[PDB]
């Protein structure tokens, strides 16, 4: 498990995160990183638990990304409070996201890709600007 | 409000292959789960691996599923469910032990079930149940 699972998200990645999970400072963009049939699961949990105002998921490799937005703000240890508990096997890194644009949008192109999310055709740039 | 939408057993149409001691010493190797379609999607899986099943199967049942499985040593009940509960903490989920392998597994297979998947192809007859 030392020898397995991912310490953190996929390096071409963290730049957009954040990486104080233990702030207090609360965010509305937070990213989940776990496998694949964990992260169908959240999909919907996170979506009916945080009444969210968007969710996607997302191809990592082997694993699993689910991007997601919130209707208002949560502490980090919050969002991974929920999502570490619901299903208590397996990895599971879950980090605020501070360049909400500039994550959901590697997620959609390679090594990523999208496999489904709540919002037909999902974002774009203009949708991160003004109203 | 779980007490107004969960089952609080399942199905009537098979309660009679099933033992109904839950907190029994006696040890079994046919055991059966009754969860929703995604609990029992991850635990086929994680059931098999961690029990190393000698076969296990997976059944609709109206909107719900029933794991059907069975394990190369014997096993108190109460030690599969517990195992079953903590993975994943969420919705509503029954482990009990079964009394009549082939009734159950066979049941299973007719509707209101029906096969999802099994760990062995295709699945089981009665002499599977049989002597040798």
């Amino acid at each position: 498990s030392k020898v397995e699972d991912p310490k953190d998200f996929p390096s071409e990645l963290l730049s957009f995160l954040s990486h104080a999970v233990f702030s207090n400072r609360t965010l509305a963009c937070f990213a989940i990183y776990t496998t694949k049939e964990k992260a169908a699961l959240l999909y919907k949990k996170i979506m009916e638990k945080y009444s969210v105002t968007f969710i996607s998921r997302h191809n990592s490799y082997n694993h699993n990304i689910l991007f997601f937005l919130t209707p208002h703000r949560h502490r980090v240890s919050a969002i991974n409070n929920y999502a570490q508990k619901l299903c208590t096997f397996s990895f599971l890194i879950c980090k605020g996201v501070n360049k909400e644009y500039l994550m959901y949008s590697a997620l959609t192109r390679d090594p990523f890709s999208v496999i489904e999310e709540s919002l037909p055709g999902g974002l774009k740039e203009h949708d991160f600007n003004p109203e």
